[PDB]
Protein backbone atom coordinates (compact mmCIF):
# COMPACT_ATOMS: atom_id res chain seq x y z
CA UNK A 1 0.00 0.00 0.00
CA UNK A 2 1.33 3.27 -0.89
CA UNK A 3 2.41 5.62 1.94
CA UNK A 4 -0.23 7.61 3.81
CA UNK A 5 -3.14 5.89 1.90
CA UNK A 6 -4.49 4.42 5.02
CA UNK A 7 -4.79 7.95 6.91
CA UNK A 8 -5.92 9.51 4.01
CA UNK A 9 -9.10 7.16 3.52
CA UNK A 10 -9.75 7.21 7.05
CA UNK A 11 -9.34 11.07 6.74
CA UNK A 12 -12.22 10.38 3.31
CA UNK A 13 -14.71 8.86 6.16
CA UNK A 14 -14.62 11.45 8.74
CA UNK A 15 -15.35 13.65 5.86
CA UNK A 16 -17.75 11.92 3.70
CA UNK A 17 -21.24 12.92 3.49
CA UNK A 18 -23.91 10.30 2.11
CA UNK A 19 -25.46 11.88 -1.67
CA UNK A 20 -29.43 12.41 -1.46
CA UNK A 21 -30.32 8.53 -2.50
CA UNK A 22 -28.20 7.47 0.62
CA UNK A 23 -29.37 10.04 3.09
CA UNK A 24 -32.91 10.81 4.60
CA UNK A 25 -32.08 13.24 6.07
CA UNK A 26 -31.43 15.47 3.36
CA UNK A 27 -34.03 13.87 1.35
CA UNK A 28 -36.94 15.24 3.97
CA UNK A 29 -35.00 19.39 3.91
CA UNK A 30 -35.08 19.27 0.20
CA UNK A 31 -38.76 17.97 -0.01
CA UNK A 32 -39.92 19.94 3.29
CA UNK A 33 -38.45 23.02 1.16
CA UNK A 34 -40.28 21.58 -2.09
CA UNK A 35 -43.53 21.12 -0.18
CA UNK A 36 -43.47 25.05 1.01
CA UNK A 37 -42.53 25.81 -3.06
CA UNK A 38 -46.27 24.10 -3.76
CA UNK A 39 -47.74 25.42 -0.77
CA UNK A 40 -46.52 29.13 -1.04
CA UNK A 41 -47.46 29.53 -5.28
CA UNK A 42 -50.69 28.67 -4.40
CA UNK A 43 -51.17 31.80 -2.41
CA UNK A 44 -49.04 33.71 -4.70
CA UNK A 45 -51.08 32.69 -8.22
CA UNK A 46 -54.61 33.15 -6.16
CA UNK A 47 -53.98 36.75 -6.58
CA UNK A 48 -53.01 36.52 -10.33
CA UNK A 49 -56.83 34.02 -10.90
CA UNK A 50 -55.15 30.79 -11.88
CA UNK A 51 -53.87 27.50 -10.55
CA UNK A 52 -50.24 27.87 -9.61
CA UNK A 53 -47.68 26.52 -12.48
CA UNK A 54 -46.52 23.19 -11.68
CA UNK A 55 -42.54 22.41 -11.64
CA UNK A 56 -40.55 19.12 -12.24
CA UNK A 57 -37.68 19.58 -9.38
CA UNK A 58 -33.97 17.13 -9.91
CA UNK A 59 -31.57 16.42 -7.34
CA UNK A 60 -28.09 18.97 -8.01
CA UNK A 61 -24.51 19.78 -6.39
CA UNK A 62 -22.51 17.84 -4.06
CA UNK A 63 -25.43 15.69 -2.99
CA UNK A 64 -26.68 14.38 -6.34
CA UNK A 65 -22.76 13.76 -7.63
CA UNK A 66 -21.96 12.01 -4.33
CA UNK A 67 -18.83 14.41 -3.81
CA UNK A 68 -20.39 15.94 -0.26
CA UNK A 69 -18.49 17.05 2.99
CA UNK A 70 -19.61 17.31 5.89
CA UNK A 71 -19.30 21.18 7.12
CA UNK A 72 -16.84 22.34 9.79
CA UNK A 73 -18.56 22.73 13.53
CA UNK A 74 -20.74 25.98 13.16
CA UNK A 75 -20.45 25.46 8.86
CA UNK A 76 -24.31 24.37 7.26
CA UNK A 77 -25.36 22.11 4.80
CA UNK A 78 -25.87 23.03 1.37
CA UNK A 79 -28.33 21.39 -0.21
CA UNK A 80 -28.88 22.27 -4.10
CA UNK A 81 -32.12 21.66 -5.89
CA UNK A 82 -33.14 23.02 -9.37
CA UNK A 83 -37.03 23.25 -10.31
CA UNK A 84 -38.38 23.50 -14.13
CA UNK A 85 -41.24 25.49 -13.71
CA UNK A 86 -44.00 24.43 -16.34
CA UNK A 87 -43.89 27.94 -18.24
CA UNK A 88 -42.20 29.58 -21.36
CA UNK A 89 -39.29 32.06 -20.93
CA UNK A 90 -40.02 34.47 -23.45
CA UNK A 91 -43.72 34.75 -21.61
CA UNK A 92 -41.68 36.15 -17.98
CA UNK A 93 -39.14 37.81 -16.65
CA UNK A 94 -36.40 35.97 -15.20
CA UNK A 95 -36.50 37.73 -11.38
CA UNK A 96 -40.41 37.97 -11.61
CA UNK A 97 -40.27 34.14 -11.55
CA UNK A 98 -37.68 33.95 -9.04
CA UNK A 99 -39.78 36.66 -6.99
CA UNK A 100 -42.48 34.07 -6.95
CA UNK A 101 -40.40 31.48 -5.55
CA UNK A 102 -39.11 33.55 -2.95
CA UNK A 103 -42.72 35.05 -1.92
CA UNK A 104 -43.64 30.98 -1.89
CA UNK A 105 -40.97 30.88 0.96
CA UNK A 106 -41.22 34.37 2.60
CA UNK A 107 -42.81 32.62 6.21
CA UNK A 108 -40.55 29.75 5.50
CA UNK A 109 -37.87 28.88 7.54
CA UNK A 110 -35.28 32.01 8.43
CA UNK A 111 -36.98 33.58 5.35
CA UNK A 112 -35.57 33.77 1.53
CA UNK A 113 -34.02 35.54 -0.95
CA UNK A 114 -33.07 36.18 -4.69
CA UNK A 115 -29.51 35.50 -5.68
CA UNK A 116 -28.05 35.83 -8.98
CA UNK A 117 -28.58 31.95 -9.79
CA UNK A 118 -31.12 30.69 -7.52
CA UNK A 119 -33.58 31.73 -4.59
CA UNK A 120 -31.67 30.28 -1.46
CA UNK A 121 -34.04 29.61 1.69
CA UNK A 122 -32.49 29.65 5.27
CA UNK A 123 -32.83 27.05 7.94
CA UNK A 124 -31.15 26.70 11.27
CA UNK A 125 -27.58 24.66 9.97
CA UNK A 126 -28.40 24.73 6.29
CA UNK A 127 -29.83 26.70 3.30
CA UNK A 128 -31.53 25.08 0.52
CA UNK A 129 -30.60 26.76 -3.36
CA UNK A 130 -33.28 26.61 -5.61
CA UNK A 131 -32.06 26.92 -9.19
CA UNK A 132 -34.95 27.91 -11.41
CA UNK A 133 -35.60 27.23 -15.00
CA UNK A 134 -38.40 27.41 -17.63
CA UNK A 135 -39.75 24.40 -19.27
CA UNK A 136 -37.76 23.64 -22.53
CA UNK A 137 -40.72 22.28 -23.78
CA UNK A 138 -42.69 25.76 -24.21
CA UNK A 139 -38.68 27.73 -24.47
CA UNK A 140 -37.25 26.55 -27.79
CA UNK A 141 -35.81 23.23 -26.80
CA UNK A 142 -32.97 25.14 -24.44
CA UNK A 143 -33.28 24.62 -20.74
CA UNK A 144 -32.33 28.20 -19.35
CA UNK A 145 -32.32 29.29 -15.92
CA UNK A 146 -33.48 32.49 -13.97
CA UNK A 147 -30.58 35.36 -13.51
CA UNK A 148 -30.63 38.54 -12.02
CA UNK A 149 -31.68 40.46 -9.23
CA UNK A 150 -33.91 43.54 -8.40
CA UNK A 151 -30.28 45.63 -8.39
CA UNK A 152 -28.90 43.54 -11.84
CA UNK A 153 -28.79 46.16 -14.90
CA UNK A 154 -30.77 44.22 -16.71
CA UNK A 155 -27.35 43.32 -18.57
CA UNK A 156 -27.15 40.64 -15.98
CA UNK A 157 -30.77 39.89 -15.66
CA UNK A 158 -31.66 36.49 -18.17
CA UNK A 159 -32.40 33.52 -19.27
CA UNK A 160 -29.37 31.71 -19.07
CA UNK A 161 -28.81 28.32 -21.46
CA UNK A 162 -27.78 26.06 -19.09
CA UNK A 163 -26.96 22.10 -18.46
CA UNK A 164 -26.86 20.93 -14.86
CA UNK A 165 -27.88 17.51 -15.85
CA UNK A 166 -25.10 17.31 -18.31
CA UNK A 167 -22.29 18.90 -15.85
CA UNK A 168 -23.67 15.75 -13.10
CA UNK A 169 -23.65 13.56 -16.31
CA UNK A 170 -19.78 14.28 -17.09
CA UNK A 171 -18.80 14.30 -13.40
CA UNK A 172 -20.20 10.13 -13.14
CA UNK A 173 -18.97 9.22 -16.10
CA UNK A 174 -15.13 10.54 -16.38
CA UNK A 175 -14.27 7.66 -14.90
CA UNK A 176 -15.40 4.68 -13.31
CA UNK A 177 -15.51 1.48 -10.08
CA UNK A 178 -12.69 2.10 -7.93
CA UNK A 179 -11.31 4.66 -10.59
CA UNK A 180 -14.05 7.10 -10.53
CA UNK A 181 -13.85 6.23 -6.12
CA UNK A 182 -10.53 7.91 -5.94
CA UNK A 183 -11.61 10.75 -8.09
CA UNK A 184 -14.54 11.72 -5.64
CA UNK A 185 -11.86 11.13 -3.01
CA UNK A 186 -9.83 13.99 -4.16
CA UNK A 187 -12.41 16.89 -5.13
CA UNK A 188 -13.96 15.72 -1.13
CA UNK A 189 -10.33 16.67 0.48
CA UNK A 190 -10.13 19.52 -1.65
CA UNK A 191 -13.56 20.67 -0.04
CA UNK A 192 -12.16 20.00 3.23
CA UNK A 193 -8.62 21.67 2.71
CA UNK A 194 -10.85 24.33 1.20
CA UNK A 195 -13.37 24.79 4.35
CA UNK A 196 -9.92 24.87 6.85
CA UNK A 197 -7.53 27.70 5.12
CA UNK A 198 -10.45 29.74 3.75
CA UNK A 199 -12.77 30.47 7.05
CA UNK A 200 -11.24 34.01 7.49
CA UNK A 201 -12.68 35.34 4.27
CA UNK A 202 -16.03 32.63 3.04
CA UNK A 203 -16.14 34.97 -0.10
CA UNK A 204 -12.16 34.41 -0.85
CA UNK A 205 -12.52 30.45 -0.73
CA UNK A 206 -12.66 28.47 -4.13
CA UNK A 207 -16.24 27.44 -5.32
CA UNK A 208 -17.01 23.40 -4.81
CA UNK A 209 -17.94 23.71 -8.65
CA UNK A 210 -14.79 24.97 -9.38
CA UNK A 211 -12.75 22.18 -7.60
CA UNK A 212 -14.91 19.96 -9.20
CA UNK A 213 -14.57 21.32 -12.39
CA UNK A 214 -11.05 21.47 -12.11
CA UNK A 215 -10.71 17.61 -11.17
CA UNK A 216 -13.04 17.21 -14.51
CA UNK A 217 -10.22 18.86 -16.38
CA UNK A 218 -7.23 17.53 -14.58
CA UNK A 219 -7.62 14.88 -12.13
CA UNK A 220 -5.34 11.60 -13.16
CA UNK A 221 -5.58 8.86 -11.38
CA UNK A 222 -2.46 7.37 -9.13
CA UNK A 223 -2.91 3.48 -8.91
CA UNK A 224 -0.28 0.35 -9.14
CA UNK A 225 -0.64 -3.37 -10.02
CA UNK A 226 1.47 -6.02 -8.03
CA UNK A 227 3.33 -7.41 -10.28
CA UNK A 228 2.36 -11.08 -8.64
CA UNK A 229 -1.36 -10.59 -7.49
CA UNK A 230 -2.21 -8.38 -10.34
CA UNK A 231 -3.92 -6.60 -6.39
CA UNK A 232 -4.85 -2.77 -7.06
CA UNK A 233 -3.31 -0.25 -4.73
CA UNK A 234 -4.44 3.57 -5.16
CA UNK A 235 -2.05 6.29 -4.40
CA UNK A 236 -4.62 9.12 -3.05
CA UNK A 237 -1.51 11.37 -1.93
CA UNK A 238 0.30 11.03 -5.37
CA UNK A 239 -3.11 11.65 -7.32
CA UNK A 240 -3.89 14.96 -5.42
CA UNK A 241 -0.25 16.35 -6.05
CA UNK A 242 -0.65 15.26 -9.35
CA UNK A 243 -4.04 17.16 -9.94
CA UNK A 244 -2.63 20.67 -7.49
CA UNK A 245 0.78 20.79 -9.46
CA UNK A 246 -1.67 20.61 -12.78
CA UNK A 247 -3.85 23.72 -11.03
CA UNK A 248 -1.07 25.36 -10.06
CA UNK A 249 0.48 24.90 -14.03
CA UNK A 250 -2.66 26.40 -15.09
CA UNK A 251 -2.49 30.02 -13.02
CA UNK A 252 -1.87 32.91 -15.37
CA UNK A 253 -0.33 36.44 -14.95
CA UNK A 254 -3.37 38.94 -15.52
CA UNK A 255 -2.90 42.49 -16.25
CA UNK A 256 -5.03 44.72 -13.88
CA UNK A 257 -5.05 47.83 -15.65
CA UNK A 258 -6.30 49.51 -12.46
CA UNK A 259 -3.94 48.60 -9.63
CA UNK A 260 -0.88 48.49 -12.29
CA UNK A 261 0.18 44.98 -11.67
CA UNK A 262 -0.78 41.31 -12.78
CA UNK A 263 -2.60 38.92 -10.77
CA UNK A 264 -2.09 34.97 -10.86
CA UNK A 265 -5.42 33.46 -12.39
CA UNK A 266 -7.06 30.20 -12.78
CA UNK A 267 -9.55 29.98 -15.61
CA UNK A 268 -11.87 26.87 -15.15
CA UNK A 269 -14.29 26.76 -17.90
CA UNK A 270 -17.60 24.44 -17.26
CA UNK A 271 -17.18 21.55 -19.66
CA UNK A 272 -21.59 22.47 -20.71
CA UNK A 273 -23.26 25.38 -21.34
CA UNK A 274 -22.73 28.19 -20.63
CA UNK A 275 -18.92 27.23 -20.87
CA UNK A 276 -18.28 30.23 -18.03
CA UNK A 277 -15.28 30.77 -15.83
CA UNK A 278 -17.04 28.94 -12.68
CA UNK A 279 -13.86 30.97 -11.04
CA UNK A 280 -14.95 34.24 -12.82
CA UNK A 281 -16.07 36.11 -9.20
CA UNK A 282 -12.35 35.65 -7.68
CA UNK A 283 -10.62 38.57 -7.51
CA UNK A 284 -6.77 39.09 -8.11
CA UNK A 285 -5.89 38.92 -4.45
CA UNK A 286 -7.71 36.15 -3.81
CA UNK A 287 -6.43 34.49 -6.71
CA UNK A 288 -3.02 35.28 -5.06
CA UNK A 289 -3.85 33.55 -2.03
CA UNK A 290 -5.39 30.73 -3.72
CA UNK A 291 -2.07 29.98 -5.50
CA UNK A 292 0.05 30.33 -2.49
CA UNK A 293 -2.03 28.16 -0.35
CA UNK A 294 -2.23 25.50 -3.36
CA UNK A 295 1.64 25.89 -3.19
CA UNK A 296 1.84 25.37 0.02
CA UNK A 297 -0.18 21.79 -0.08
CA UNK A 298 1.63 20.60 -3.01
CA UNK A 299 5.06 21.28 -1.10
CA UNK A 300 2.95 19.07 2.15
CA UNK A 301 1.94 16.53 -0.41
CA UNK A 302 5.80 16.28 -1.25
CA UNK A 303 6.99 16.40 2.03
CA UNK A 304 4.70 13.46 3.43
CA UNK A 305 6.32 11.41 0.16
CA UNK A 306 10.27 11.90 1.93
CA UNK A 307 9.21 11.49 5.83
CA UNK A 308 11.22 8.91 7.69
CA UNK A 309 8.53 8.74 10.55
CA UNK A 310 4.56 8.15 9.46
CA UNK A 311 3.79 10.93 12.02
CA UNK A 312 6.09 13.74 10.26
CA UNK A 313 4.13 12.92 7.11
CA UNK A 314 0.64 12.82 8.41
CA UNK A 315 1.17 15.83 10.57
CA UNK A 316 2.57 18.17 7.34
CA UNK A 317 -0.17 16.77 6.00
CA UNK A 318 -2.81 17.65 8.93
CA UNK A 319 -1.61 21.13 9.06
CA UNK A 320 -3.85 21.71 4.98
CA UNK A 321 -6.47 19.16 6.29
CA UNK A 322 -7.69 20.10 9.65
CA UNK A 323 -8.40 17.86 12.76
CA UNK A 324 -10.46 15.12 11.28
CA UNK A 325 -6.74 14.11 9.06
CA UNK A 326 -5.15 10.90 11.31
CA UNK A 327 -1.51 11.77 12.97
CA UNK A 328 -0.29 8.59 14.24
CA UNK A 329 1.79 8.74 18.02
CA UNK A 330 5.54 8.96 16.95
O1 LIG B 1 -23.95 23.10 -15.02
C1 LIG B 1 -24.10 23.72 -13.98
C2 LIG B 1 -23.95 25.14 -13.82
C3 LIG B 1 -24.15 25.70 -12.61
N1 LIG B 1 -24.50 24.96 -11.51
C4 LIG B 1 -24.77 25.61 -10.23
O2 LIG B 1 -23.90 25.06 -9.29
C5 LIG B 1 -24.57 25.07 -8.02
C6 LIG B 1 -23.85 24.14 -7.09
O3 LIG B 1 -22.61 24.79 -6.83
P1 LIG B 1 -21.86 24.49 -5.50
O4 LIG B 1 -20.69 25.41 -5.36
O5 LIG B 1 -22.87 24.28 -4.41
O6 LIG B 1 -21.26 23.10 -5.95
P2 LIG B 1 -21.26 21.69 -5.28
O7 LIG B 1 -22.57 21.42 -4.65
O8 LIG B 1 -20.68 20.71 -6.26
O9 LIG B 1 -20.16 21.90 -4.14
P3 LIG B 1 -20.18 22.07 -2.53
O10 LIG B 1 -21.51 22.72 -2.28
O11 LIG B 1 -20.08 20.70 -2.00
O12 LIG B 1 -18.99 22.92 -2.19
C7 LIG B 1 -26.02 24.75 -8.34
O13 LIG B 1 -26.80 25.29 -7.28
C8 LIG B 1 -26.21 25.41 -9.73
O14 LIG B 1 -26.91 26.64 -9.68
C9 LIG B 1 -24.65 23.58 -11.58
O15 LIG B 1 -24.96 22.89 -10.61
N2 LIG B 1 -24.43 23.04 -12.82
MN1 LIG C 1 -23.41 22.63 -3.14
MN1 LIG D 1 -25.52 25.70 -3.02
Amino acid sequence: MAPVQKQFREFHDRIKLAQYDENQTLRDERDAVLTAVREGLKKVFADRGEAAPTFTPFNQGSYAMNTGVKPLEGGEYDIDVGIILNIAKDDHDPVEVKKWIRDALKDYGNGAEIRRSCVTVFKPGYHVDLAVYADPELSGGTLCIAKGKENSGDEHRLWQISDPQGFQDRIASKLSGDDAAQFRRCIRYLKRWRDFRFSSDGNAAPLGIGLTAAAYWWFQVSKRTDPVSQNVTYDDRDALEQFVQTMLDNFHDTWDSKDQRSYPRLTVELPVQPYNDVFEKMTGMQMESFKSKLQALLNALKTAKSRLELHDACKALADHFGSEFPVPEK
